DNA sequence: CATGTTAGCAGTCCGCG
DNA sequence: GCGGACTGCTGAC
């Protein structure tokens, strides 16, 4: 097979590389790497090396990496550019792997681990590691085994061995319900003392050295804890054995009362699943406990236990170990679904970077662009210093707050990357400038055509048309992969709806799920078979379709994020290709594009509807338009439609056959106006929205910019079995809004859009009556707790203290002195509840770590002093008031003359 | 070491015969 | 009691 790297490090003048050889064996090597950098040279001097502007450079081959570094310093002192890749391990990767890397994940050792540490005196701080490690579960992807290290003897208690037989039993049977599919994969190893456990853990680690190291919170807890605990017992050089090159770096950061640390293990690529999840999932969660996330992702229940975790090992060591094991398996299950390890590997090898560098779009793009330019013997510019400067972004139309009955939406496919490609925006394609007219002069086609030679943006920039830019070139490759995966995702989505439709009429049969590829639209044969399937087979097929859709989602949305990240990086001062002329060329072109196409759509729709000056576009943001379709529907008359699906079909056809071709002509004109390289403004129909035919539903409403709700029947070609709400910006979409309040507000919206005012009033009345019976967690607000200390004046709120921070301080005073009360961690999330006047906490609110029950010592007092009136008014009524006033609707029946009668 | 800008709502502080 | 300037937080692109 073709060789590929696993890890790469620079240590002094050596490159340390772990890799997979031609026979598929893991190998390591130390290389005294001889880097090159480049300096500009006279034109007369023959060379094969040119900078991106075509100026000749001479190559400086260095005896070692330190020499290269020292040379950069001297060049800086002289005042001349030192060109070429200054991150030498990227250079090394590019030289060693001068071909498209084809990697084999089955040869890559991925390790998933977690540790337990009993602590009777508060959270066990990794930097101090003063408590024994009493469990480790380490899953190895190559062995497909869960290696369990179990401490039987501890200063905090001597316990018996863990029983695998009891672990497999149902909980209702006294067991731990360790999933049966991993029972046979567990290798269990008990130890009579911690030193033996840790020693054997290190020997194991040496035999099975992780390449990718993952797990839940491993970077902030497990890794530094293991490292510091081993250091305290055996010495630092023993602790350094966690690195295959025996090198680590300690990063102390650093709460300021007290502190913590991150450990770099050289020759390992740490990808903490919590970090993967936050970057790649596109959720914002109220809490990031593994229990919370597992439940959200997998619909498994909380791993319940009686008493505090500080006492679980002594009282129920059996459950303690099982739960250690399950927590490790849960990360694997989340990854089986989400496939973030797969994505990280794809992206990392595609760029030729250290795998952990996928967290950095700038490092990722630097490597991609360097490799691309290198292949053509071109030489990359030196990184330069730049002050941070603000610059303009997108246009967002101010909508008239209102109900909007029938709506059709359109937006640009991959807007900013498409703008980059259309205009040919790259550092090396800049041709010059032109004198700018006011933006609205371009929007209304009155300004002079900028150029008849070059491709233009209304920011004043001109670009060559007849040559490729590396930025356009490389952004296109990633865009094309994105498009492939999104296609797979949407096919799976459409496939899912076919299955949901068939679930209305399941067959009474024992049969099998159909063996199909969900990435492709079902054929007629498959659809016929589906209509004969049982509920069992259908539901299983639906699970598989949704898993296929999630996988396509992960793959497409993050490649979308990466290409959009390139457009953003042009405006980040650390990017090698930072240039506000290029960043603003994109954003300004976007502003024109949106407002240009608004004009064109209003013009077209007036023409075809036989009218003039009516506003059809009611809203737009960056690259989208929202078109009121009321007049389209009224032109033919609602009477003519059989059911909802008929008018949906009608608008679908109208958008595709009439509007889109009008839009396309509109944008082709704009392309010629800017004399662009290639027409790439593709504005496809997004949503078709309206109330059910013959209902009192209002269809949609806007309260303002970035705030709206739509009852959607068709979304990018997916015709739903059941209407789906598209809600943006409203409190239902915010992780700070209480769970049950999100739910109730969403049902309030569903009822408004689908059913009418009366239905809304019915639900409101009921929710108001029952509010006080909801679980306290379900009705608590959520916030991030940043800069707690800044507002901590003797345990009391200082000036300008935010509400949620006040709550934390109230909590800190209530718990002061209690050894095992969970501390609020700086920067993490808290639940927040308001308190009534005269409460024993001495303040108007309390807050505590989110995803958790509030400590039992104060729980009852919280429950008793909870201010429901404030909670209902703030979280539920006030947002609902905003929705309903905008929609011109009442959530309570207003008083009127009819109140004089007895109905 | 290192994607971007635009934007609304909740809260504090302050003024206000 | 309620606005306006302000910080903080949270999303929509
Ligand atoms: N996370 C982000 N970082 C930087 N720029 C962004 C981001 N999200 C959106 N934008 C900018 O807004 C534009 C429009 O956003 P949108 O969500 O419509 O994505 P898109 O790139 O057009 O992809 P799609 O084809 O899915 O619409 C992007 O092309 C860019
Ligand atoms: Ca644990
Ligand atoms: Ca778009
Ligand atoms: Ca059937
Ligand atoms: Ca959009
Ligand atoms: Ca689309």
């Amino acid at each position: 097979m073709k060789e590929f790297y696993l890890t790469v490090e620079q240590i002094g003048d050596s490159i340390f590389e772990r890799y997979i050889d031609s026979n598929g064996r893991e190998r390591t090597r130390e290389v005294e790497y001889k880097p090159s950098l480049f300096a500009h040279c006279p034109e007369s001097q023959a060379t094969k090396y040119f900078d991106i502007y075509g100026k000749p450079c001479t190559r400086k081959l260095f005896a070692n990496m330190r020499d290269a570094s020292q040379w950069i310093k001297r060049m800086e002192d002289i005042g001349l550019e030192a060109l070429g890749m200054d991150d030498f391990k990227l250079a090394y990767l590019s030289d060693t792997y001068n071909y498209e890397i084809k990697y084999d994940h089955t040869k890559i050792r991925v390790a998933n681990f977690d540790i337990e540490v009993t602590s009777p005196d508060g959270f066990p701080e990794p930097s101090q590691a003063k408590h024994p490690i009493d469990a480790i579960t380490h899953y190895d992807s190559i062995d497909d085994r869960f290696y369990v290290f179990d401490l039987l003897n501890s200063p905090y208690g001597n316990v018996e061995e863990w029983s695998i037989e009891i672990a497999a039993k149902l909980q209702e049977q006294g067991g731990d319900e360790v999933p049966s599919e991993i029972i046979d994969k567990i290798i269990y190893m008990p130890f009579d003392n911690e030193k033996e456990l840790l020693m054997e853990y290190l020997n194991f680690w040496q035999q099975k050295t992780p390449v990718i190291l993952t797990g839940w919170n491993v970077e902030s807890f497990a890794i530094p804890y293991v490292y510091n605990r081993i250091k305290n017992i055996f010495g630092e050089s023993t602790a350094k054995r966690l690195s295959p090159h025996r090198k680590t770096r300690v990063k102390v950061i650093e709460n300021m009362y007290g502190s913590r640390e991150i450990i770099t293990l050289f020759g390992i690529s740490v990808l903490d699943y919590i970090d993967l999840y936050k970057k790649f999932s596109f959720t914002n969660q109220p809490s990031y406990s593994l229990d919370y996330i597992s439940e959200f992702e997998l619909n498994v229940g909380k791993l319940k236990y009686d008493g505090p975790i500080s006492k679980l090992r002594e009282s129920n060591h059996q459950r303690y170990i099982s739960y250690n094991i399950i927590a490790v398996y849960r990360v694997l299950q989340i990854d089986a679904k989400r496939q973030f390890i797969n994505l990280s590997l794809d992206m990392g090898y595609y760029a030729k970077i250290q795998i952990q560098s996928v967290f950095s779009p700038i490092k990722t793009w630097d490597a991609i662009i360097f490799n691309s330019l290198k292949e053509q013997n071109k030489v990359i510019p030196q990184g330069r210093s730049h002050p941070v400067q603000p610059y303009p972004g997108a246009f967002v139309k101010e909508p008239i707050p209102n109900r909007y009955k029938y709506v059709m939406s359109f937006d640009l496919t991959s807007a900013y990357p498409s703008i980059i490609r259309q205009v040919n925006i790259s550092p090396e394609t800049i041709a010059g400038t032109f004198k700018v007219a006011p933006l609205h002069d371009y929007i209304n086609a009155v300004a002079e055509r900028p150029s008849d030679v070059y491709s233009c943006s209304p920011n004043g920039m001109m670009y060559y048309k007849d040559r490729d830019g590396v930025v356009p070139t490389e952004i296109t490759k990633v865009f094309n992969q994105r498009k492939e995966h999104k296609g797979y995702m949407l096919a799976a989505q459409r496939n899912g709806e076919i299955i949901k439709e068939a679930l209305h009429n399941p067959n009474l049969s024992v049969d099998e799920p159909l063996d199909v590829d969900y990435r492709f639209d079902f054929s007629d044969e498959i659809k016929e078979k589906i209509k004969k399937l049982s509920a069992k087979s259908l539901n299983e097929m639906l699970f598989r379709a949704q898993r296929t859709e999630v996988a396509g989602m992960t793959a497409q949305i993050n490649r979308k994020a990466l290409i959009n990240g390139l457009a953003g990086a042009l405006g980040n001062v650390w990017f090698r290709y930072y240039d506000l002329r290029n960043a603003t060329a994109i954003t300004t072109f976007g502003q024109m594009a949106l407002q240009w196409i608004e004009r064109k759509v209003n013009e077209y729709l007036n023409e075809v509807c036989g009218t003039e000056g009516e506003a059809f576009v009611l809203y737009g943001d960056t690259d989208s338009i929202y078109v009121s379709a009321d007049k389209i529907i009224d032109k033919v008359g609602e009477s003519k439609f059989r059911d909802t699906n008929h008018w949906v079909d009608f608008l679908d056809k109208f958008a595709r056959e009439r509007m889109e071709p009008a839009i396309d002509r509109g944008f082709r004109e704009m392309c010629e106006y800017m004399n662009n390289k290639q027409h790439l403004m593709f504005m496809d129909r997004e949503a078709i929205a309206g109330p059910p035919l013959g209902s009192k539903g209002i269809g949609g409403f806007w309260t303002g910019k970035k705030r709206y709700a739509l009852n959607v029947w068709d979304m990018e070609g997916t015709r739903y079995a059941e209407p789906k709400l598209k809600i943006m910006g409203l409190e239902t979409q915010k992780s700070s809004t209480p769970k049950a309040v999100q739910k109730a507000l969403k049902e309030c919206i569903r009822r408004m859009l689908q059913e009418g005012e009366e239905s809304l009033q019915e639900y409101f009345k009921e929710f108001e009556k029952e509010f006080r019976q909801l679980n306290y967690i379900s009705i608590a607000s959520v916030s991030s707790a940043n800069n707690i200390a800044k507002y901590d004046v003797g345990g009391f709120p200082g000036p300008k203290c935010p509400f949620h921070i006040r709550g934390i301080l109230t909590y800190n005073r209530a718990i002061k002195g209690n050894i095992d009360a969970p501390q609020v961690v700086e920067g993490e999330k808290v639940y927040v509840l308001p308190l009534r006047e005269g409460n024993p906490f001495g303040d108007k609110c309390i807050a505590w770590p989110s995803g958790t029950e509030i400590t039992d010592l104060i729980k009852d007092d919280v429950l008793h002093w909870m201010d429901y009136t404030v909670l209902l008014e703030k979280t539920f009524i006030k947002p609902l008031e905003g929705f309903t006033s905008a929609a011109k609707l009442d959530y309570e029946k207003k008083a009127s003359l009819f109140d004089m009668f007895d109905f």
